[PDB]
């Protein structure tokens, strides 16, 4: 666990460091001041001790990774600092917490359709939130289903555009699931993806999972690693379905009922349930959750589906 990092020394003269913003299993996640540019900061810090005690090669390749990479829709990682106990990686901050905790997504009992509410968050500690909480006023938004089915492209677009750009760089990302995007601020719902924990480069699959709810039928039946980054494609559409149905399309009551599901259940987008979406999201949804890979959207495609793509290409400016 040795990373080529700068002094802690150097770190302390460098940031102030602020409030925790997360926990992770190795340490906190803390808002951080560069001192000499004002830039805001999350700065993760990971004890070397704890790790030690297999996510060792994980980590280095998230960090390795996370360092090179370079898109608006995935979370930056600036600098490294590391001693002999522990890890310090100086990150872009998103303030306005995971997916999930600003969208509040759930199946209206009295109309049988999913509901969506944005929720102001309360997570972060910076002095930037800190300024606008106390100058300002707040609440739960709820929302139709034109700004629903209008939020969720959004956030879809931004999803398969990280994807996309990761796919080109030669990196299956295996892991695309709510809890790790998070948006970058509550002012808007720009989204950044920041976990890259089991992620892995397409040359090295074969060269000796996730979470259960969103892991393609393919991964789950190879022995190996025999398989291509449509994987986070159908990953996306189990993401997709969550948003707009309010429940995962294989919701099962433990791993071992869950990998089960996703193995044998041939989701048929002609149940009668689906009429409450659009015919392009119930289309889009079709070709993620796709168990033919073959056949199944890339990244790419989904891009360019209307879904996705019908307030792009104009002529004329109509505003
Ligand atoms: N760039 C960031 N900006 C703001 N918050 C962050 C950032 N990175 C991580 N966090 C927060 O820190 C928490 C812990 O980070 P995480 O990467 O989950 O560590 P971990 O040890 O992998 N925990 P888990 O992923 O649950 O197994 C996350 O839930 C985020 O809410
Ligand atoms: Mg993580
Ligand atoms: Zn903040």
């Amino acid at each position: 666990l040795y990373f080529q990092g700068g002094s802690l020394l150097e770190l302390q003269k460098k940031y102030h460091l602020k409030g925790a913003i997360g926990q992770g299993s190795y340490g906190v996640v803390r808002v951080a001041i560069e001192n000499q540019t004002r830039a805001i900061r999350a700065i993760k810090i990971m004890n070397k001790n704890k790790i030690r005690q297999k996510d060792v090669e994980r980590i280095k390749t998230e960090v390795r990774l996370m360092k090179k990479l370079h898109h608006p829709n995935i979370a930056r990682l600036y600098e490294v600092y590391e001693d002999e106990q522990y890890i310090c990686l100086v990150m872009e901050l998103c303030h306005g917490g995971h997916l999930l905790d600003k969208l509040n997504v759930f199946i209206d009992d009295s109309t049988g359709k999913c509901a969506m509410d944005v929720v102001k968050t309360q997570i972060c500690p910076c002095p930037e939130c800190n300024e606008e909480a106390i100058n300002g006023s707040i609440f739960r938004e709820s929302l139709d289903f034109v700004q629903r089915e209008k939020l969720i492209s959004n956030i879809m677009r931004q999803i398969f555009s990280a994807l996309h750009y990761l796919h080109n760089q030669g990196i299956c990302h295996r892991d695309i699931k709510p809890e790790n995007f998070l948006f970058s601020t509550n002012k808007s719902f720009e989204i950044k993806l920041v976990d890259f924990g089991l992620s892995k480069e397409f040359y090295k699959l074969n060269n000796g999972a996730g979470t259960p709810y969103f892991v393609a039928p393919e991964v789950l039946n190879t022995t190996n690693e025999s398989y291509g980054p449509k994987c986070d494609a159908w990953s996306a559409g189990v993401l997709l379905h969550l948003l707009l149905m309010g429940a995962v399309p294989f919701p099962g009551v433990n791993d071992a009922d869950t990998i089960s599901q996703v193995l044998n259940k041939k989701l048929c987008f002609e149940n009668p349930n689906y009429n409450v979406l659009s015919p392009l999201a119930r289309d889009l949804l079709s070709n993620l959750l796709n168990r033919n890979v073959d056949e199944r959207f890339d990244a790419m495609r989904a891009l360019q589906h209307p879904w996705i793509s019908q307030f792009s290409d104009k002529i004329y400016k109509m505003s």
